């Protein structure tokens, strides 16, 4: 079980599912092994009715498509249609919010609101909407109206693009092309161009994959801006994460999926109804996160994080989950036949998101108090039904400490310099407390024993000074190994960016240091990350590609990530990435998504299974940085 | 060679090819057997990192994906994919032609103008914009902006799908949740709820792709209204089609992909510089048409069409081409490696659509002129370097009569009545002399000996006195055997067919029929087809449904010609396909397609690779169609 996962929480599960005969994620994975070598590889393609065509990585034939399509044309166009796909979900996870805000500002929904107002604000004038003299609505309304118009082709490019990195960064771009035209145009286009005999060029369709990738850091960036203005923007809080935080005896509710716009409100009502929770016999009703949504209601109100990604399936496994609450993207389908075992009520409530077997809940927000209640009273149900069962919750819990939004990170730092915020961090930058940043986001993958990457990258980069903050999975697998827990600190950080960690949390009132990793928030709040460090940048006077600062998708699996990757690279960050994308049967497109990309955007990405390597490489390359700054390293 | 074309100048071609070592199409295709059968089936995916999965269709494991997508879903996300890319090219071209609307009545492009004011009239006014006392330039420039408006969410949902059917058929597909809300918003909305840990349900995506494949059904006929607009509706037309419309002593200049924005001009300014042709020692500028570029160009103004889809190599192999002029879409990137051998100048136009090793000359509709200029010179210069040369041109060609678009078509039936021109071609329906209609539509394919299924399905449907009109490659098969031959009515039609075809004709001032097939134009010109047949309903009072009209993809590749069979299926059509697409791995998503969706559209697919079982198939259901209507069969 070792192998299999690094969380003694899920082992304990794994080894529940095995005598109880309940099939989860490694074992369809050990039933798939050897996989394709073709699709490994990139060298299959099936997007015309005269495929499939594969190409051997090496010697005989097939050495080309059917249709002369070269191995670098048939790597670099499936490689862009992941791009799109990854935007395409970030897109339509914000187009969602979007419509709720204008929904919520016209009457249309009164379970939602304005609940941000200075973010509100702030937006409205990034973009250059006017807000004094304005009605909140009417802002709103604007702000949601420039939303939606970022989806298509307009007289501006993507103002969540332009508007939210650096000037310097912006041009660069353009003088590449790369800046999107509208989000759902890009995605469109990457489509179209991939399509049989179509772009044939392996440069100019990696060109057109920045660009797409563009568009989907202006889906994740609209949809933390919106996220806020509605549900409020996230601060410090305290709460716990693994498989210990499930009660027996109460009402076990998961938030699965991504978008919050539903499970911010079953948070509020499940609040209602713990008295109708103890009628049944329960203590309450205990709302857990599982996934991003789980990270977002995390962030906002200290939700306790169940688990994440891979380990999906083993909430289920304890016998006490009664509900799991979905809304789209990484939820495992095998949950809806997993539940026929389990006993837990599996919900879909998204048009496009069903899963055969699941009980299917319209959710819309007009209606949203309503649907809530009649879900969580499928939940209460269902904890009935298994009143006197027996369940198997593993007493295995880590502290979690979380709610880093950028806005609370300038703000823990105001109480060290409170007219040049940034400053602080920089000034220990220059001295070598702190030798760098590094992010840590993307999912879990099968392939990689779950966690492994990222602890072991985590812990040898905090040894050395590295400032590490986390998103998505990637938090989900550091906040379970106890990284996001300030006890830890004299552990795992060093001794430069431990007195930064002291500093600043005791002068926020803590008695105490800041966590040694700092919870950023969901996949989308990776758009977080990039507020932070645009605006060292901004404050340093220098382009991102400058700025000692990394990425790692350590264990990444979806397309969203793959995405998220290339986005990082093309705004100019290394990005380190523990899996191989299906890239190395062609020569020509590896090298350049490794090394001459960097004469583009001064990103590049750093292909690394290893993980001890992988941190040795990630600080080479915050240190190659440095000494670009002529700072000591 | 036989096993490869029916066609002998394509025969001939593969044999001058093979002796001199250059590689075919059918060639790479021996190259690459057996194929994967996990593709073929469609049991194989790779929507994340964790892949490839593949599902055995028979047997032991692997029987589900690593998360745990069943084979249906797995099947279902794969054509859901094919049918967004189809609708992204079909998209991207009515876009690009908007644009080019907007530009020219703006003033941005002198090159292009309104040359069609009664269509951007009839356009207009089934759009509801105000025609009466405005400007052309103002009426264009809203429709203009009504087309982009169609991309993304609005008031309204698609205006090209919901103004161009019959209302009978809108009102049924809005029950079932499937008109689509914007054309990328739809693409964008399958590449989300396909991929990993979203919709998993195969009746639910399949919904989607049916609504997305009328996002596709927009952008063809948007591309069709936007193009007749700005280089005129087509009517009928003489021309000539196959190899033999090379000619030795002239500058032999293909104009090949999809969109006339280029090639348009192309035709025009070739003729001004047949003069600086001739100095080089040309007859003139010999312009050809390859695939539906080459369609577009015949349309409207007689270009002969020199060759199409899998052939396409074989044009470039007589030594006599010498210049190949891309836009996007269906052209083999083997041709860039091809000219290396043959001689032949391949230039590529378009910023998203460039081939390695292919000259790139940037076009823009602001410097049409010069650009087509500086092309047609580099095709000057290679007649040059080939002077004293052999060459060997197969000395085969057919007589085309062509442009039948709908105006065309009902024009024509106005001589025989003239305030209902279509009660001639119902009356001929109800009493037997036209049996029913049958489209055929898309590409050919390299698993399908070239033209086979379409001139033998095409024979039997003719001699049982079916009306017969063509598309794309299609109508480029039929063309290439004689189908648009006038001569050739006697051989092919039922007597009933031919009875109405020379009362047409005589009455239209020919002495002659109408040709045995109607070509109606390039793949977007499917759309017309949708003109045609939607008037008809409106004139008879039923929804497509119930209408005696089917069609044929006979041996479709293209992800186009996927959403276009789909939408097909979606407004109404019984619609036979000769290949399989990656389903048969699936029952149930089979099952969908060919039976069960009859329940939610009244069209269904027709899967049958036989052609002579093929046209069996295709004549009961328009038989059973007739029957429905209670008339003789
Ligand atoms: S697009 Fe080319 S390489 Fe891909 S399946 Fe079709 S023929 Fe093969
Ligand atoms: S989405 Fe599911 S079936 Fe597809 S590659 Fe990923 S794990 Fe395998
Ligand atoms: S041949 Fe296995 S991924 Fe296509
Ligand atoms: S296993 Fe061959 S198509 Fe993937
Ligand atoms: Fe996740
Ligand atoms: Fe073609």
């Amino acid at each position: 079980q070792n192998l299999k996962s690094t969380d003694r929480a899920v082992q304990q599960m794994l080894d529940k599912a095995k005598r109880e005969g309940i099939q989860t994620v490694w074992d369809r994975y050990e039933a798939m092994k050897p996989q394709c070598g073709f699709g490994e590889t990139g060298l299959c393609c099936r997007h015309c009715l005269q495929g499939p065509c594969r190409i051997n990585p090496f010697g005989d034939e097939p050495k080309v498509g059917i249709c002369g399509a070269t191995a670098e044309v048939i790597v670099a166009r499936g490689l862009d249609r992941s791009i799109a796909a990854g935007a395409a979900g970030h897109s339509g996870h914000a187009k969602h919010l979007a419509h709720t805000l204008k929904k919520a500002v016209q009457g249309k929904a009164a379970s939602y609101m304005i609940k941000d107002r200075t973010k509100l604000h702030s937006i409205a004038k990034r973009l250059g909407i006017p807000t004094e003299g304005q009605k909140d609505e009417d802002i709103a309304l604007e702000v949601a109206k420039a939303a939606l118009a970022d989806f298509h082709e307009k007289d501006t490019p993507v103002l969540w693009v332009t508007t939210v990195l650096p000037p310097s960064r912006v041009k660069v771009l353009s003088a590449h092309g790369l800046i999107p035209a509208g989000i759902d145009h890009e995605i469109a286009e990457i489509m179209h161009r991939t399509s049989m005999g179509c772009d044939a060029d392996a440069q100019n369709l990696l060109l057109g994959g920045l660009r797409c990738s563009l568009a989907d850091l202006a889906g994740c960036y609209m949809g933390t801006d919106l996220a806020d203005i509605l549900f409020g923007t996230p601060a410090p809080v305290v709460t716990e994460s693994n498989l210990g935080v499930l009660k027996a005896d109460a009402v076990n509710v998961a938030v699965h999926g991504h978008n919050p716009v539903l499970s911010d409100i079953i948070v509020s009502v499940s609040k209602e109804m713990e008295n109708e929770a103890r009628a049944a016999g329960a203590t309450g009703i205990n709302v857990v996160g599982i996934c991003c949504t789980g990270n977002e209601v995390l962030m906002r109100h200290g939700i306790p994080a169940c688990t994440h990604s891979v380990s999906q399936e083993m909430a289920m496994i304890t016998g006490a989950l009664d509900a799991m609450i979905l809304d789209y993207q990484c939820i495992q389908p095998s949950v809806a036949t997993i539940a026929e075992c389990t006993g837990t009520t599996v919900i879909t409530t998204m048009e496009m998101s069903k899963i055969t077997g699941a009980t299917h809940v319209n959710f819309a927000e007009e209606a949203a108090v309503e649907n809530a209640k009649q879900i969580l009273r499928l939940a209460i149900d269902t904890f009935k039904r298994r009143k006197g069962k027996p369940v198997e919750i593993p007493n295995i819990k880590t502290k979690v400490v979380a709610g880093f939004s950028t806005e609370a990170i300038i703000n823990a730092l105001s109480k060290l310099n409170a007219n040049d915020p940034l400053k602080p961090l920089i000034d220990n930058v220059v001295n070598g407390n702190i030798r760098g940043v590094c992010l840590f986001a993307g999912c879990n993958n099968v392939k990689v024993p779950q966690d492994q990457n990222f602890t072991t990258i985590a812990r040898k980069l905090l040894k050395q000074n590295v400032l590490v903050v986390a998103t998505g999975c990637g938090a989900g697998a550091l906040m379970r190994h106890g990284f996001m827990d300030p006890a830890n600190v004299d552990e795992l950080c060093g001794d430069g960016l431990k007195a930064v960690l002291t500093a600043i949390g005791e002068a926020n009132g803590l008695g105490g240091p800041l966590p040694p990793v700092l919870h950023m928030g969901s996949c989308v709040d990776n758009s977080r990350a990039v507020a932070l460090v645009a605006a060292l940048a901004n404050r340093l006077g220098v382009d991102l590609d400058r700025l000692p600062v990394v990425a790692s998708a350590a264990e990444w699996m979806h397309e969203k990530a793959v995405a998220i990757g290339t986005w990082a690279v093309t705004i100019g960050l290394p990005t380190h990435i523990g899996v191989l994308p299906p890239i190395t049967g062609s020569l020509p497109v590896t090298q350049i998504l490794t090394s001459s990309v960097k004469d583009i955007t001064g990103g590049y990405f750093i292909h690394e299974l290893d993980p001890e390597t992988a941190a040795d490489k990630l600080l080479a390359a915050i240190n190659e940085r440095r000494a670009g700054l002529g700072l000591p390293w």
